[PDB]
């Protein structure tokens, strides 16, 4: 057969020359785009990625390559893994993350930390960007290593400056070139070889971890992820066709590195950003903290669920925050039938995540902050087929349910004992993201918490 539709393509530049959205309203919401030397089929609007991931889900649930970060991770880890590795991997991720309620106890813990912190600067003008990365690490910090860190630990501070340092030169014009031609480009200087070795450097540290875990081992009482991937590593030793080994343990930790801190980060930087813009939002979230917590106990997650208008803010900070628009590349694991074409087998697919979090179909005002978006006639959450910020389908986001709770912990134990204001009044507010690509970032602001 055929592939989708798309532009006429050129020797090695592909499509540079046409350089996804833009491309759409010509060619449909299914098309083929070459980007260089190679083709990937691009899925745009909910119905098409519903269609794809959800309704075809075996089919879509392969994973591309991201060519920057591929020489650290080789196809290893929970992220980047296919085929038998994923499914093993991802069973154990699911399995040991929802072993160790602690999760929402260690996120309270963090919060109280955050607030506690918070308090001392006493109503200081500061960047939030390197508390709020501080706060994400933390939670995988305790999940992986089994402890977190104090804010002003320098050795905490280096790991994080090296690696938001990464995901900055990943989401660049830098890398994005790399990606069109990275067979050419890994022979000369670039941010390819700091990307590398910034990720090297979390690499080697959580070797070390791993050493000393395996060092001061209690197998009748593990403590984190490392621990219990060490005992199904022991157990496994017999076996050579076991994935549990030395390189997806370093890779699997650091996946949930570069997964988990970044994204909710910026979630939770965005967020600030729109609650100092719209401050009648940021009243009535406090107004509902009030009424159903009150101001002497700490939120909960079971609070959540009374809390409508509280929730509504939060998913519509996801949608209009956008972080990944273009989804994490996936591929077919077969030859696919798909809209009348034909995928060949390991084809690259992108799930425009972005299309879908701005369907007029589903979201009355696209582009402007809603919070009405989830909320129904009688004031109650509401959800739509165009949310879908975690993706969806066999590689759904992870961390899905540690994400959404610590976006509603941290807002709400924030806004509970702090009112927030900037130098910058709410109609000059603007909410540009300062480094696009596979990870959004809005511009860096300034900000003041004044205790209540
Ligand atoms: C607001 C915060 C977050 C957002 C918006 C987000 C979004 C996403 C998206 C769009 C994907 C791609 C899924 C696909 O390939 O179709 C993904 C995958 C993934 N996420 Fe997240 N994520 C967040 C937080 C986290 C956290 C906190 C963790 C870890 C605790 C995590 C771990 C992972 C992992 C391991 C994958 C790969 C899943 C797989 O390939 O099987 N994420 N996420
Ligand atoms: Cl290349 C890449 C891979 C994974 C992520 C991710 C998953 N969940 C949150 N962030 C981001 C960028």
């Amino acid at each position: 057969g055929k592939l989708p539709p798309g532009p006429s393509p050129l020797p090695v530049l592909g499509n540079l020359l046409q350089m996804f959205l833009r491309l759409r309203e010509k060619y449909g919401d299914v098309f083929t785009v070459y980007l260089g030397s190679r083709p990937v089929v691009v899925l745009c609007g909910t119905d098409a990625i519903r269609e794809a991931l959800v309704d075809q889900a075996e089919a879509f649930s392969g994973r591309g390559k991201i060519a920057v970060v591929d020489p650290i991770f080789q196809g290893y880890g929970v992220i980047f893994a296919n085929g038998e590795r994923w499914r093993a991997l991802r069973r154990f991720s699911l399995a040991t993350m929802r072993d160790f309620r602690s999760v929402e106890e260690r996120i309270q813990e963090e919060a109280r930390c955050l607030v506690e912190e918070l308090r001392k600067s006493k109503g200081a003008l500061l960047d939030n960007t390197l508390l709020f990365h501080s706060i994400t690490s933390n939670i995988i910090c305790s999940i992986v290593f089994g402890k977190r860190f104090d804010y002003k630990d320098p050795v905490f501070l280096r790991l994080l400056d090296l690696f938001f340092q990464s995901f900055s030169l990943i989401s660049s014009f830098s890398s994005q070139v790399f990606e069109l031609f990275p067979g050419f480009l890994k022979y000369f200087p670039g941010t390819h070889r700091q990307i590398y070795r910034n990720l090297q450097e979390i690499n080697t540290f959580i070797g070390q971890s791993v050493e000393k875990h395996r060092a001061t081992l209690d197998p009748s009482n593990p403590r984190d992820f490392i621990d219990v991937y060490l005992l199904r590593m022991e157990k496994d030793k017999s076996d050579p066709s076991s994935e549990f080994h030395h390189q997806n343990l370093i890779l699997t930790v650091l996946s949930l590195f570069f997964a988990g801190t970044e994204t909710t980060s910026t979630t939770l930087r965005y967020g600030f950003l729109l609650m100092l813009k719209y401050p009648h939002v940021t009243e009535r979230v406090q107004k509902e903290i009030e009424q159903v917590i009150g101001s002497h106990r700490p939120p909960a997650l079971d609070d959540r669920a009374k809390m409508p208008y509280t929730d509504a803010v939060i998913h519509e900070i996801q949608r209009l925050g956008d972080l990944i628009p273009f989804g994490v590349p996936h591929t077919v694991t077969k030859d696919t039938q798909f809209r009348g074409y034909v995928i060949p087998k390991n084809t690259e697919v992108f799930p425009v995540l972005s299309s879908a979090l701005h369907d007029p179909r589903y979201f009355e005002t696209p582009n402007t902050f809603n919070p009405g978006h989830f909320l129904d006639a009688n004031g109650a959450l509401k959800r739509n087929e165009g949310f879908m910020p975690h993706s969806l389908g066999k590689r759904i986001c992870l961390g899905e349910g540690i994400a959404r709770t610590e976006l509603f912990l941290f807002f709400t134990t924030i806004l509970q004992n702090f009112s927030i204001a900037s130098p910058v009044p709410p109609e000059d507010i603007d909410l540009t993201p300062r480094e696009s690509g596979v990870g959004n970032v809005p511009p860096s602001y300034q900000i003041r918490f004044l205790a209540r």
